[PDB]
Order: structure tokens, then sequence, then C-alpha cells
């Protein structure tokens, strides 16, 4: 399925010029990337300081590396917006594992229910799952990792004080409380031999699961509709935890960090924001916030194009004597749009013509379509290039010359040519003298299941610590 | 993305029995396959005889193998039901090629237009394409391969007497005539420096393009909504062409054969048809016809399931007190249904529950769903197993111990686990003592572009013959 020649020899000078103007706006220089990486490390350090920063840099309370020799049965719970997964993970102690999965739909009414309703429903699903796979009981309570990818703060791993709800949830009573004991007493009432040892964020889980199978993993990243990264740091580097750690957690113990860097540069000092980005920010549900995410997330790529085109329409360059109505409404163009445009294998760009005609009732000319394809390539390329800046920041802060980056999320998994973009971008930073992307010192690999397999391995490492009498949080709970 | 455990320990004895009854109906034995392959060769021989057979075995008039050292610029035209492709193929003489593609939508009105309307529209697209890539003209008329995947008979390659229209076309004047001169005089009127040298069927093109890149290709197969196979035979084996070939086409010259074996066993003597197949045949647009296709095509897999379930519903086994309305209408379940059911990674089979609930308003129990999954696996497995019977027939007729089979079509490309099924099936026939499917003597590989790149390479081989003064059909045209 080859790439198109993409000739521009028929494009009128007036558009040819507007295209050049857009390349000026959406190109990120090798040196411009290096300046953002420089400031990124500074903001990473600040997040780990006593003062506080804009990147939260939340400790995940995983204090060991998975050796790959861990064995046993462990449960994982993944709570999404619309449904939960229950995963039984069998660790075979050879960088291998076996999974058994159920998925239960959340009744749409539970999103607005109470505390009791939500937790008892999870409990019922859990009992039902356990009675199927352990119909004769267990010799020992099964440890469970709980993926709760929500704004929460942990003073210890078996805890999760919820700051605020997200993704359409609106349950009262839970906001401002530790959610683990609320789940636990619901598990206990149905007399289920499981035990909630750990509550994690999916990115921490992406880091830990991938490290279990791939010993060269130094970072777990998510590029989807949301954006996040997680890496192992050192305790002696975390200034905000000084004098709060117990004696058994030494200065040379590694600490897993849930960065939550989607908020990098909310101050707007480094990131090359265009007037199109500024409108997206000002019209967002939460203006002034999530600056790095809006620049990198896949959710916004289609919206950028919409405004760019709309701006060119007003200047009378494109879609002359056409019905623009549908292009006027916000977020009508999702990620699928630039996705499909970049995939278009034809010179006349017929897939793009079929898209705009069928979905948006706009009839395009070949030259307009060629401009549209250039737009999508640029927008996609900028995103990938601004993303790797975070990979480079974390690798430079910790002194990783060689790294495997575990990657997940719709944009990494499905956005056309994204891996080739990201690789070329990393090459543009470090200036590697290598011909093949396979031989790159730092590269992106497909992550293992973070919210399932990941939460289980964390349950393993925590049960390992609790059984021996080791600490898993700050002193005095 | 692992496979589910698939426990049946909770399934009531009454269903457990109905499942066993279905396995009896849809299983094809190793020996039962071998008996069909035996009869298949017999029917293949018959199609090449003077008498005639049920498998048409149409000569494709390609009389050479692509060496992989062919060079030059060649055009390809692919006429589909809804749109045409125009492909420029640059042969680099090293099992390599470069493509440049346009795709033009057919105006829906042209399907019911006249002869002049259709051919002049193709001509306009062709001129427009040529004026873009050769804006200064050419030193020599460009040869063009024409993919016309329609019921037609060729007495020579640069000809195509159309038997009957298909895929929604209804143009008058074309049916019963040679279509090449009709296209040619339209090309000539617009003064386009192209020359129609060859008209092919896409399966012949799948064979020839794949052989150009992979020297081990012995067969080209299509498993999609339609079914077809093509291989190279020997002229001394074709009894129905004896005394019709010119002197330069010797008894040791290879001949490409468009099998069209979708009609294998319309007599119903060998193929293990159930009562569900019989209803599909009797309610089809063309009853009694395309017997092997109905048993193998992906278009019918969803319909089989529908009738099986509907039959179990009447016997009061499943969907008790449910709204069956939507399941009563024909062809409501397409290939996506068994496709998605087999892909379901969950033990409780939630993707299947979401499918039947959302699309069909049917609420299923776990046990019903487990029966449904067993059904889809069986139906899919039978199809794959009946398909390879044709691969084995062709390989045994020609004495291929080692073969690469070039495969294309939605079922091969997208049906979950289809390659693993087909491989296991071929192993069941020849009883190979090999552990890995990668080391199998006969195996299926992804075909190259048959209707585009394929038609171009055939244009090359035909221009090679015409320029030297060699024959490309029966004597006296």
């Amino acid at each position: 399925p080859p790439a198109r020649k993409g000739s521009m020899a028929d494009v009128p000078a007036n558009l040819m010029e507007q295209i050049h103007g857009l390349e000026t706006l959406f190109t990120v220089s090798s040196e411009k990337m290096r300046s953002i990486v420089k400031h990124f490390i500074s903001e990473l350090d600040k997040g780990l300081s006593k003062k506080g920063g804009n990147i939260p840099m939340i400790p995940g309370w995983v204090v060991e590396y998975p050796t790959g020799k861990e064995t046993g049965d462990f449960l994982a719970l993944d709570l999404g917006g619309t449904n939960l997964r229950v995963v039984l993970v069998k660790l075979g102690g050879n960088h291998d594992f076996d999974t058994t999965q159920n998925k239960y739909r959340l009744p749409d009414h539970l999103r607005t229910g109470t505390s009791e309703q939500l937790w008892s429903f999870i409990a019922k699903c859990l009992k039902e799952f356990v009675d199927e796979w352990y119909p004769d009981g267990v010799s020992e309570p099964l440890p469970l990792g709980f993926t709760f990818s929500y704004p929460a703060s942990q003073k210890k791993i078996n805890s999760g004080v919820l700051q605020r709800w997200t993704k359409g949830f609106d349950i009262e009573g839970v906001e401002g409380h530790d959610v683990v004991p609320m789940l636990q007493e619901q598990i206990e009432k149905l007399n289920i031999p499981i035990n909630v040892v750990a509550l994690i964020n999916d990115t921490t889980g992406t880091l830990v699961a991938s490290l279990y199978t791939d010993p060269q993993t130094k970072m777990g990243i998510i590029i989807g509709t949301g954006v996040n990264g997680a890496y192992y740091d050192v305790v002696s580097g975390i200034e905000k935890l000084e004098g709060l750690l117990p004696e058994d957690i030494g200065p040379d113990s590694p600490m897993a960090i849930n960065c939550e860097y989607g908020s990098f540069d909310n101050e707007h000092l480094v990131l090359p924001r265009t007037k199109y980005d500024v409108i997206i920010d000002e019209e967002s549900p939460r203006p002034g916030q999530q600056a790095f995410e809006k620049m990198t997330s896949g959710y916004y790529l289609g919206e950028i194009m919409r405004l760019v085109l709309l701006d060119l329409y007003d200047s009378g360059f494109i879609f002359k004597d056409q019905d623009i109505s549908k292009l006027k409404e916000a977020y009508v163009m999702d990620t699928s749009y630039p996705s499909k445009i970049e995939d278009d294998p034809f010179e006349n760009l017929e897939d793009t013509d079929d898209l705009f005609k069928t979905n948006l009732n706009i009839e395009t000319t070949v030259v307009e379509r060629k401009l549209i394809r250039k737009l999508a390539e640029l927008v996609g390329t900028r995103a990938a290039r601004l993303t790797v800046c975070g990979v480079s920041a974390i690798c430079d802060k910790r002194g990783y010359k060689t790294a495997h980056i575990a990657a997940d999320g719709s944009v990494f998994n499905r956005y056309p040519g994204y891996k080739e973009k990201a690789a070329q971008a990393l090459k543009d930073i470090y200036n590697w003298d290598v011909e093949k992307m396979e031989d790159h010192p730092i590269q992106l690999v497909a992550a293992e299941d973070g919210s399932g397999v990941g939460a289980a391995i964390i349950a393993c490492l925590t049960q390992k610590r609790l059984a021996a009498g080791k600490s898993v949080g700050i002193k005095g709970e």
C-alpha cells in the first residue's frame, strides 16, 4: 500500500503561497525542540520539589523493578467510563503471563448513582468472576490491583483520595475520600476472598507491565485522547518526600512517577502555539489548562484543521460558492479525518474527496484537496514532534542513552505513519548517525496491557512487600 | 490480544447436546477433504476437455512466466462496480515496481447508460491522467492492461466478448460484443497515446503480479465475497485448444488458466451441504448455481448462522421470551458478525452481547453466547477447510510439492484467524511432520495487487510478444 507521489505542479501560486505560510506555522525546528526539552527537564525537576510545580509528578509507590521471575495468581480491576474489566493474571516467572478476562458494561444510571450503588456493583461482578474460576475457594485471599485512572492523590499505594471526577462520572460522596476502603467493605460484605492491595494509574501500569516482559523499558507513555508519561526515578531525587519516607525505603530505592505532564507549559512560555491553538484553548471546557495535552492529544487534530480551513474560507481562497454550514460546528472533524487524509493512496486524492463530499457536503477541487493533505501531514507531524520532546526530557534527566519506550493509545496504535514520524523526530534531536530506525538508541515499542496485566504485577510487588513487613507509603499512613 | 479459555462447564446438558449435533454437521474430516480433492482434480481435467465441464477453466492467454527482469512503463485499468482505478506501473527489472494511482468514482447514472457514455467517460479519465504524468507526450504509445472481472470469453488476450453483466451494471449494446474495440475507438477519438493490448480477470492478475515478485508462486486465489483461482498449466494438457493454437505456441508453452471454479459441484455429489446450505441455495438469486462459492464465500457466513439460530429458536432452545423480529429478515447478519464473535477476547463474551443487543435487540445469556461463539468458529472453519481443497486440487494436478499461494480478498485479509485455519487444514490433508506453519511445504502468502500491477505486467508480456511478431490467441483471430 505505497505512498503517493504528491505533485504540486498544478497548484495556483495564490494557494502555493498559503501552503508555505502554513509550513512556517506548523514546523518545529530541531533546535526549537531542543529548547523545549531543556525547559521540560526544568519543569520536571520543579514538580518533584517541596515548592511544587505545574507538572504534578505523582509518586506511584512502586519501589522495585519487576525482575521477570515473579510467579502467582493476581487480580486486576480496570474501571473505565462506560465499563469495567476483571483480569486474572497468571505470572509464569519467565517474562511471561496468562490472562483470563471478563468485561462488564456499566449501567448508564450508575454514573449518576450513589457511593453504595457503584461499589456493590463492582463487588457483584467480582464475586461472579471468582465463583467461576475458583468454584471451590482459595487457600489465600487473592491480591488485586485496581486501575483507577482519575485525578487522585496517594500517600500510600493501597489508598486513593479522589480529588475530582472525570469522563462523565457524577457520583456524590466519593469525591474527597479514599476509595479503597469503600470498595473493600463492599467486597467483605459479599464475603469474597480478594484483597485490595494497590490502586494505580494506567500509565504507571503501562510502565510496569512492559518492564516485566521487556527489561529495556525505561518509560511508559500514552498518546491517545489523553496524554501521559511514567518513568522510574530515584528517591534521593524527590525533594518533596524528604523526611516522610520510612527507614526501609532507602535513598537508592527507585520510585515510579506518574508525571501527568499534560499540563506542561500552562504558563505559555515555550510551546509554539498558533492562533488556531489559542481559539481551541479559549473555547475548551477548561481554558488555560492542559496546555501540553491540547498540543499533543489526538482529540484535537481534527479541530485544528477545521479552524484553519474556516480561516482560509473567509479569506476567499477555498470552497468558493460552497455550503460551509457543517464546517461551522465545533468538533465535527475528529481524529479519523486527518487519519484518512494521510492514508489516501491516490494522486487525485479520491478518498479525501469522498470524505468531504459524503460527510461534509463540500465539493473540493484537486488543488484544494492537495492543500488539505499538506495540512493534515503538518498537523500530525507537529503533534508527534511535540510528543517526543517529553520522551527526550525524561531520558535526558535520568541519563538514558539507550531506552525502550512502551507506548499505547489510539494515536500511537492507529494514526497513519505515527511511528515513522516519532522516530524521525527523535533522530532530529539527538542527531544519530544511523540509517535504520530499528537500530535507533532510543525507540518506541508497543506497550503491554497497562490497566490489566500492569495492575496485577503491581499487586504482586506490593504483596511481596506487605507479607515481609515492608513499607508502601509515607510514615504513619 | 490473547485467545479466550472458552469453558463450557456451565452449559446445560440440553444445549451441550445441540452443540455436539452442530459439530457433527460442520466438521470436515481429513479423509472427507481428500475425497473432495480427488473429485476436484477430475472436474478440473473435465473443464479443459473438448466435451466441456462445470468449471469453465478459461485460458487467460498469458503464455510466459514473468522473469522479474521486465522493465518499462505500463498502464493498468481496473473497472469495479462503483469506480475505476488508473495505475501507472514502472517495472524496475528487479522483482520491483513503482506505482502511481488515480481512482475515479463512476456516476451512478452510468450503470444504466449506453455504450458510448461508459467508454468515453473512461477515455476522459485516461486522457486527464496521461496529461498530468506525460504533459509533453510520449515517444511510444503506452501499453495498457485492462482488468475486466466480468463473465467474458477470450479467443485472444486483446479481446473480451462479454457474456453477461454483473455487480449492478445494466448497459445495453455491450452485452454480446467485444469490448476492447469499443474502448479503443473512444481512446482514439480523444487522441490518447495509449494502446489496449490486454484484457484480464483479476485472479489471473493476482497470479502474474505475485509471480513477478515471488518466484515460488504457483497459484493465485481470491477468497472474498466472490471465489476464484488461477494457475499456470501446460498447453499439451489443454484438450479443448488442440488444433487451434498457432505454430509459435508450442506444446511446452505454459498457459495461465482462469478457473472460475466457484461452480465446482453444482451437481451436488461431493460437497457436505446441510439443510441450512440448501435453504441458502433455494432462496438465492440464482438457485442451483455457484455451489462451491456458496460453501466458501465470506458473503454467506453470517446468513448460515442466522438460519441455524432461527432453527434453534423454533425448537425452543434459545432466546426464550425475546424479540426475534430482526433475525427473521434475510442477510441481516453479514460477515462482520462471525468476524466479531471470533475476535471476542472475553470469557463472558461481552462483545457478542453488545453486538446482539445493540444491532439485533436480542438479550443473550452467557450459555447462549457460548453456543453462538462455537457456531461462528465452526462455520468459519468449514469455509477455510473447503477452500484449501481447491489449493490442494491444483497443486496435486500439476505435481507441486512446494508452492506459494498468492491470496487476496476480504476473507483472507480480515477474517479472524483465517490463515491459521487454512494452514491447519492443508496440514490435515498432506499430513506434514512439521511443527511450525512457517516451514509448511505449501503455504499462503499475501498476494500483490492483481487488478492493477497485475494487469500492467500482463500488458508488458503481451507487448513483448506483439512487437516480435508472436501470437497471443487462436489462429485467424
